[PDB]
């Protein structure tokens, strides 16, 4: 998770006077809207495979990049991708990497980031 070297370290410093108020606008957007499209545009379409994409470059890349510019940040997108992303699953990330951000990063980030 994202934890005692990043988040309170990384995140405690540019969240402070910076993300405690702009992370809470982020973190709760980019997942309340992106969970959206992905309650929708999952019972619709295959969104949520986009939801992969956005979200790790829209906002994680952005938020973790600042705020978790450890590992949540490489770690995630470059360590994931490759084979926990397609060795959780064949088929491409297409349900249990993905979904999983949700839990993940509300379990871990409501303890530490808001």
């Amino acid at each position: 998770m994202n934890t005692d070297v990043l988040n309170q370290q990384k995140i405690e410093e540019l969240s402070a006077e910076i993300g405690s108020d702009n992370v809470p606008v982020l973190l709760d957007i980019f997942l309340g809207e992106m969970d959206s499209y992905i309650g929708t545009l999952t019972e619709l379409q295959g969104s949520e495979q986009l939801l992969y994409l956005k979200e790790i470059s829209h906002a994680l890349k952005s938020s973790a990049a600042s705020f978790g510019a450890d590992r949540l940040c490489e770690r995630a997108i470059a360590i994931d991708k490759k084979a926990k992303a397609n060795q959780l699953q064949e088929q491409g990330m297409e349900t249990s990497e993905m979904l999983a951000l949700l839990h993940i990063t509300r379990d871990a980030y409501r303890s530490w980031t808001n």
